[PDB]
């Protein structure tokens, strides 16, 4: 993918004379950086979305979901600083302003108050299906671009996302969940 | 302030029949909820902004500022869940989507790559002057609205913000910082 | 409120010659001590009530409520020794015998075996609505009586009680909870 | 002893269809349950009594006794939840309301302010003599009723109570303690 | 109170161009800063005084008082850095030289060797009566000066000082303490 | 690469009868072992070099660099025992004598006293550029030699080295660093 | 390999409507699931076998081997839940009944009492040679089946197994071990 | 057994007026106290003996036995204070002077330097056979004397001693141990 | 040196009958006590001085020095209670009132606000040169006075002070530090 | 002093061929070993004596002394293994049988039950005066015998013993202690 | 000894204007610095040598020696940074490049693969005999050169080295170790 938005190696600015793409060729950096910026915005958006649903859930599954969402945040949270800094280490600049989260994330954070357990869980399962396949695909893309290092990070993140996807899909595989 | 955007006690939705403003009158809730939604969006925006500057700083003050910004995040971070849940406990629904952060935060997160130490620090000092006065003013407003409980939370947050403001203002009170 | 039952500064007994109300006038002590004795008996009664319901709950919400009640006890428990000793520090003597708990608590502990989740949760939500408003009102009363110190303790306890009230009210805001 | 007050296996209520006395015959349950309800009420009453004396002690032995009573509470406190739940596991329902504590406890909690060290310590030593013999006797009774499991719990509790009894008896074996 | 001795916002010196009183007006800063400098010098003086008495106590209450004084130091010690830095955050400069401690503290540190338990304890109880009322009064003064933030700090410190005052007053309320 | 210096599977010595290359063919072992011996000597040399610069740095960046070098040692240090033992597990014998470190390391440890911050940092950045590319290349070589296991170790080490490279390059991207 | 025994995506049962193979095609799932079920049964069998030998070893190497086997269990044990849940996350159902362990494990647990150190160690070294090559081969198979995520798990497990293999092979490379 | 040497309930001395045998009859105390004094002296003697052998062992089993003896001390050590205080709680006075250890211990501490592994281990196995049977027999004796409390302590100590006996017997069941 | 100010063995006061100089002759005590009182006052003065500079530093080296001064306080702080109590153990009474700190300390605490990094660091380096030589000289003096015990304490304190001296001297060995 | 009883370098026994006195001449070893065997037996005897008095103390100072004796044991206990092993490292064999403790200790463990606080404390103060001077003298003797290493150990032990001596002497410097 | 190689106080370089020998005369620094550089190179060489033997040991004593060498590294490792920084604090510059380790160490690291337990242990015992005497001699030399501070460091290091020497000498004092 195209990564000009995340590339900091060609800026006209102070304290930037040494920035480069280390062992990656320019086109390889473009491929890898598009995945890192997208996955960073996605991870931050999942933190915000798990919190919004943690705060808004009501009804008899409140303890099940309120506590689960915090456990899932704890699993994914460290990857925010790690993905941002992998991008910086390769000569990028990570984006984290609200407008940039909205543009590059594959996950949308709700603006409405969603009380219903099934509505929350089905939304999250759809997101996590996309994000876990995303990391598997992005791992292969990075390996192909001669970046097995970023690929290895993604292999670990995909295992975590796939695990959370299973747990949430299991909870909603029940006709008595309204 | 007006707080319709944060008020969840009158929604037409499921699992919402019991939501109310507890011991606050409606107008008192409006006053307190405007402060909680604004301060929540501001705190999350400060987390994102301290991270963006942590990731982008370069030059000879890199260790000073990279490490300081993480210490400041650790001081303010717990207040994200606390402020959101104080709003929920009073019959509100906290907003955390990117569009809502941008609308209600008193702090803007950078979309550009800022390498320069002075530029980062002066921006943050301006923000923290506004946010610390904000919590002092909002504490008095909440006390006046018969909510000494939220006021007490704000008294603690203001002390933290004022402390961080001093440290950053001190670092930039130097003509040799370019 | 009247606090003769809690006042230890005028006793005819040994090792009591120095007991006084420190910086409070007698009438100020009466106001503050009535709130401390009542809130102490209430807090101990909530410990006993959360335990009784923890021990007696049955049915499919057993894990949700059994575990939640212990988390809520852990939040409120430290305030037992703190409220009792604030009363002692102001020249009072805290009461903790069963007959005194029953007389002064605003919360009644069940003598029957309550298996039903909704019955337990609705009872607790009614209690916590009363106790959280109680601490907000008692904070203002203490501040008015020139005791901002006890008021500050109450501001923290009210935030905890209000949080627990929200979580329990959320769980029961569901027609499928029988 | 008779245990109808603690027996939950025959209730006319919801979510109670499966409750039974596990491997104990009905008469064996009656014997064991009388000991568990009495010892539960006694243990909670000792927590309340050690606290009341911790809060009220004055004079030159204040540090000796204030700190000792908290160490003794820490030793006995875990047995509250353990004894209540052993009773639940055998098809009982434990009682913890103030009126039930007063009825079934072998220890009375003071309603007066006792400043005098000797008065407190002699009262506690009398209580602990009764409670430690109680657990030794109740252990033998439970073993005889084919419940070596509850007996084993009591053997451990008796060792703790007997140890605390020695320490308090030692402190008061002194004519200079007024 | 007058606070010129603690005010750093008008100095003729290097690295001081940005120093100001944040959200406080000049007269409000004068009120708050007088309380912070006085309470800082008082807290440091209480650390030194509790140590001097810890080191010099002899006789049969040695363990009671030697250990208690260290527990009381541990309770008050963190407030030294906190009060000094609240003053710095508001545009002050805290004083800590011996001559400044002696001038501004409301507590005098002994220059003589005091072996006698009663003499030590009565001296400390007089000090703590003054210091606990001081924090209650200074809290109200700060609130009136539109600084609820510093007031909140003082509310917590007063509760700690009042607790220590009770424990020491209790120990000496005994005719057999010589 | 050629690895006879590290191969222990053909020695004429005691307690060596069972040594073999496990699932690797001889030529595959030669490829993988050359990378492990070189990276082991390099890692130990980086420990020694970060220490020498930690001990010798002087001037106004002393705290920045003295502390950073210890944090970087803590990140890389565990890989010394891990790389040596991966080589042993594949039928090699790791070298660690000074003469062997000097021969096989891609990093040279200074014999002179280097006080100058820029001189130290530029030297380290050159080293880490070589070592991070080295691990990326060696990962691909190991994967090609049917050793994805050693490759995975290298993917993690490369991410650490690349991160440290960024931080040091950032510090020196400043004309005011002399 | 064929994996019908582990595939849960086509069951005729309740709460199973959503089960699928996520981002893997059916044939890819068959390949990966055969490796996960086999490695799960193997890992559990190694836990049981290391325990049986830990319990049965006698003679002068008792401390060497009794303690080593527990350290090796601690290294491999977490991979039991991890491998089972990777299989569940991909739409499988892991098998753990004794009959299924015996069928699918590549390691057999002893039914006899083996006192002899050499007999135990040689048996384990043969097992670990097979299991470490197994994980290397299964990693490559999973990567080929577009599952780099499971492959990455296996790369870590192989390094652990290969390390344990070396230590046990070393201990028995000695003619004086009878 | 006869226990006059350990009985403190009939002394002609100060601060001893309240000492009694709690719930045991005099003859029951004699039985139980003989076991407690003997087992106390035995446990202290095993601490001294395990240390002497830990300090004196030489030869090729040095690490096996030096480290094992410290692990065995850590298992038995807490029972020194526990057995002594059970005796005090029942109106006894525990003996610990060297002459009393020698008289009442069933284990003799070496006065010679024993370098030989087999000699040490065979000596310890003989001791532990006696001490583990001793605790089993003493448990039954205490139960018969209406002291199930002390019996329970002994049941736990016997399990520990029997475990250590197995490990040491295993090490020496080897003709190659010289 | 002369130590009458610190000598408590000849006081006309209560609870002082047993005070003596243990194994030191009177003149030996005078030598050792002069060093302990001086070093105690010096250490407390260094705590106060490091804090004053920690609180007052401004400009671009704020993080370097603010954090360093707290690390140096943590290194020296335990020696306050240790030196005071070594003096008490030898029959002295340690002085800690402000007037006594000022008289006996070899380090003066600033009464002015010092913003300038170089001014602070040069002042501290001069102090630490004096204090580290002081402990080396006082160690030799104590050894000569037959007190190798106090000498050993001083050997450890000197190593700490000398280390801090190096770090601060290094930071200021730079012409660009203004 | 003469040390034949502790010298293991000339034994006629197995596994003893390499034992020697390391860097000490024979006469130097004799001097140092006499001090180590005596101080080892003394330290173990102080552990036993502090325990006997901990177990036997009664009357109103029970908490003061029961708890203090355990704190003093915790301070001295590590020196048992350290002194024994310093002797082993120099070619000695440490003695720990009861008969050897009695022969070489400078402290006698009571065979009687001592309830009286003053009697216990005065006995201990006499012991600790002897033991602290002993370590000071033995430190000088070891230094003179070219063993500054053992001397350094003794300097630390003397400081601990002297501290405990002060605390116990202080407690008994009181005519009201009977 | 001569120490020009380690002396940094006379360099012609930047940021070195303030370097001096603190309280030591030039000739005293030469004596002390020769010992510090030699002992630093020796300690680092012992880390490398213990690792090489840890990695290469095979045969039936593998667990005994593999684990022991890591415990010995953990004991000596902290002295690397401590000895290097004592040299820096006295105006030296410590050497750590491979060529400098080889020149100044009294211990040689093996370049060959040594499988044999006796060969490893005998080599280490010879080294540790030299290094422990070295620290005893260097302690006396430093004391004579008016550096009791460095001498004290060496007294502690010698005790550690002498302890490790005993343990290794004990293991090899056995004819059955081949
Ligand atoms: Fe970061
Ligand atoms: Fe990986
Ligand atoms: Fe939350
Ligand atoms: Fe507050
Ligand atoms: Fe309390
Ligand atoms: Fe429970
Ligand atoms: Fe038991
Ligand atoms: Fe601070
Ligand atoms: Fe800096
Ligand atoms: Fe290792
Ligand atoms: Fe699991
Ligand atoms: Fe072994
Ligand atoms: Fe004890
Ligand atoms: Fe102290
Ligand atoms: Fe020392
Ligand atoms: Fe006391
Ligand atoms: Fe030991
Ligand atoms: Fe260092
Ligand atoms: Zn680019
Ligand atoms: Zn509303
Ligand atoms: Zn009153
Ligand atoms: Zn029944
Ligand atoms: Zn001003
Ligand atoms: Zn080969
Ligand atoms: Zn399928
Ligand atoms: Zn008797
Ligand atoms: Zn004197
Ligand atoms: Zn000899
Ligand atoms: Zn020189």
């Amino acid at each position: 993918g195209g990564a000009d938005h995340a590339d900091a190696a060609h800026l006209g600015t102070v304290n930037n004379a040494l920035v480069n793409h280390h062992y990656l060729e320019e086109k390889e950096f473009q491929t890898v950086a598009e995945t890192l910026q997208r996955n960073l915005a996605t991870t931050i958006s999942l933190y915000l979305k798990f919190k919004k649903y943690h705060w808004d859930i009501r009804g008899r599954f409140f303890r099940d979901l309120h506590l689960a969402y915090d456990e899932f945040i704890a699993e994914i949270f460290p990857s925010i600083d790690e993905q941002a800094e992998r991008l910086v280490a390769l000569g990028g600049s990570p984006l984290a302003a609200p407008a940039d989260l909205a543009r590059y994330s594959t996950v949308q954070v709700p603006q409405e108050t969603v009380r219903d357990a099934r509505t929350q869980v089905a939304d999250l399962v759809q997101d996590l299906s996309r994000v876990g396949k995303g990391y598997r695909d992005d791992s292969q893309a990075c390996d192909e671009a001669n970046d097995p290092v970023t690929a290895d990070m993604y292999n670990g993140y995909a295992a975590t996302i796939d695990k959370i996807r299973w747990m949430l899909q299991a909870i909603m595989d029940d006709e008595r969940l309204d």
